[PDB]
């Protein structure tokens, strides 16, 4: 049975870079695929979608739009302490947080700092 942790890498693997908002992305589609048992239609669908010729990219936004605990959901809430712990690449996707943000719409999380500030991450 794949792990959230074993997901995360296979996903990893396939990104340029580090730490940028699509790593976030691998984070979040993990993290709430466990908390919902569906780590294996997840992996099939970012195997499916790599298998027709899309970017890793693209396969992971087809994900947020095909694997129906993503469809209409709202972005998870990130509680952190400083705009220091997020990701160096992820600095400039931050945005104010719109009214009702969804994540098969591009908000990826959102970052709650402990003074009070919230930015959501927008791919
Ligand atoms: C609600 C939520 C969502 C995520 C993706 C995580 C991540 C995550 C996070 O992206 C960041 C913390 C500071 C800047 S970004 C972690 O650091 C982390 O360990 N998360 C995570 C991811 C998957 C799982 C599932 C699992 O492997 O059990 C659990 C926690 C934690 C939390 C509490």
């Amino acid at each position: 049975d794949i792990s959230a942790k074993d997901l995360r890498n296979i996903m990893y693997d396939h990104l340029p870079g580090f730490g940028t908002a699509f790593h976030q992305l691998v984070q979040v589609i993990c993290k709430l695929g466990k908390d919902s048992n569906s780590l294996d239609i997840i992996h099939a669908e970012f195997q499916a979608s790599l298998a027709e010729g899309d970017s890793p990219q693209c396969a992971l936004i087809q994900i947020t739009k095909r694997v129906p605990i993503f469809q209409d959901a709202a972005p998870p809430v990130i509680h952190i302490r400083s705009r220091g712990d997020i990701p160096r690449a992820c600095q400039k996707s931050l945005r104010p947080v719109p009214p009702s943000p969804k994540i098969d719409r591009g908000w990826v999380c959102v970052f709650q700092l402990q003074d009070g500030k919230t930015l959501g991450l927008k791919i």
